[PDB]
C-alpha cells in the first residue's frame, strides 16, 4: 500500500473497522481499533491477567526499543468497557510511517469485551486535550512533529460488509476514488476533545424530522446515536419501535424506506435504506440508528460508512462527500 496507508478489516456487519500496526523492534503487528472518539493508544500486553488468549500481547521484553514508564492510567468508556495499566515508550510503524519513542498504554487489565473482541486494543484519533493521562503526545500529533505527514489530516473510508467490507485510512492524504463529487469542507468544533460538528437539518422524504443538532464524528461507535426526542422522530418516520435499550426493531425489507438525509453546511449526505438496519437476528432487525440521554449526536458507523471523511487536526476541520458505490 501507500505511504502512510493503512487497509482496515470490517468486523462482522459493520460493528468496527482495526488495522494492523506494528510497534516495537522489531516489532510485531497488533490489530487496532482505529477511534475517532477516544485518544489513548492501548495494547493488551504480557502484563495482563485477563486478556483473552487469541488477542496479539505486547511483550515489553521482546523490544529493544521499549523504554520503561512510572505512570499508571485507567480508561472507562461510554459503553461500559474500561482498562488499566501502566504507560511505556517504543516506537510504532503506522502504514510505513515510523512514529518514533510514541507513549504506548499496556494494559495490565481489560473488560471482559475487550478480551472477546476481535482487537488487541485501540489507537485514538480524537484531539490531545483527552488523553487519561495528561502531557501525551498523540500519534497524530508525533506524526505532525517528527515530519511523517506535510498536511495534518487522515482520510477515511468505511466499506459495507453487504459489498464485501473493507476500508482503508490514509494518514497525510486520501483518495479520491472513493468518493463521489466535491468534498464539502465543515468546521470542527474541538472544545470538548471530539470532532464536534453541526447537522443544519434532517429530513426523512418531505418531513423535517429534527432541526439542528450537534453531533461527533466517531468511528469508533457502531451506530448513528441520537437524542431521545430526535431519536423518536426518526423512528415514528420508519415505523420502528423502541426496544427499551437505547436500540429500535425496525422491518428487515427496507427496499420501501427513503433515506435518512442530513444537511451539512449546505450539503446533503446520507444514511442509505440499506444502513438503516444493523442486524438481522432470527428474522427481527435491529435498526442502524438508536438513543442515548445526551444532548448532542454519536455519528457513528452508520454513517461513516456512506461518506467519505477528510480529517483535518490543524484548522481544525473536515471534508466530507459521498462514498462511490
Ligand atoms: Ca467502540
Amino acid at each position: 500500500a501507500g505511504v502512510g496507508t493503512v487497509p482496515m478489516t470490517d468486523y462482522g456487519n459493520d460493528i468496527e473497522y482495526y488495522g494492523q500496526v506494528t510497534i516495537g523492534t522489531p516489532g510485531k503487528k497488533f490489530n487496532l481499533d482505529f477511534d475517532t472518539g477516544s485518544s489513548d493508544l492501548w495494547i493488551a500486553s504480557t502484563l495482563c491477567t485477563n486478556c483473552g488468549s487469541g488477542q496479539t500481547k505486547y511483550d515489553p521484553n521482546q523490544s529493544s526499543t521499549y523504554q520503561a514508564d512510572g505512570r499508571t492510567w485507567s480508561i472507562s468508556y461510554g459503553d461500559g468497557s474500561s482498562a488499566s495499566g501502566i504507560l511505556a515508550k517504543d516506537n510504532v510503524n503506522l502504514g510505513g510511517l515510523l512514529i518514533k519513542g510514541q507513549t504506548i498504554e499496556l494494559a495490565k487489565r481489560e473488560a471482559a469485551s475487550f478480551a472477546s473482541g476481535p482487537n488487541d486494543g485501540l489507537l485514538g484519533l480524537g484531539f490531545d486535550t483527552i488523553t487519561t493521562v495528561r502531557g501525551v503526545k498523540t500519534p497524530m500529533d508525533n506524526l505532525i512533529s517528527q515530519g511523517l505527514i506535510s498536511r495534518p489530516i487522515f482520510g477515511v473510508y468505511l466499506g459495507k460488509a453487504k459489498n464485501g467490507g473493507g476500508g482503508e485510512y490514509i494518514f497525510g492524504g486520501y483518495d479520491s476514488t472513493k468518493f463521489k463529487g466535491s468534498l464539502t469542507t465543515v468546521p470542527i468544533d474541538n472544545s470538548r476533545g471530539w470532532w464536534g460538528i453541526t447537522v443544519d437539518r434532517a429530513t426523512v422524504g418531505t418531513s423535517t424530522v429534527a432541526s439542528s443538532f450537534d453531533g461527533i464524528l466517531d468511528t469508533g461507535t457502531t451506530l448513528l446515536i441520537l437524542p431521545n426526542n430526535i431519536a423518536a422522530s426518526v423512528a415514528r418516520a420508519y415505523g420502528a419501535s423502541d426496544n427499551g435499550d437505547g436500540t429500535y426493531t425496525i422491518s428487515c425489507d427496507t427496499s420501501a424506506f427513503k433515506p435518512l438525509v442530513f444537511s451539512i453546511n449546505g450539503a446533503s449526505f446520507q444514511v442509505s435504506p440499506d444502513s438503516l438496519v444493523f442486524e438481522e437476528f432470527q428474522g427481527q432487525c435491529i435498526a442502524g440508528f438508536g438513543y442515548g440521554n445526551w444532548g448532542f449526536a454519536i455519528i457513528g458507523d452508520t454513517f461513516l460508512k456512506n461518506n467519505y471523511v477528510v480529517f483535518n487536526q490543524g484548522v481544525p476541520e473536515v471534508q466530507i462527500a459521498p462514498v462511490a458505490e
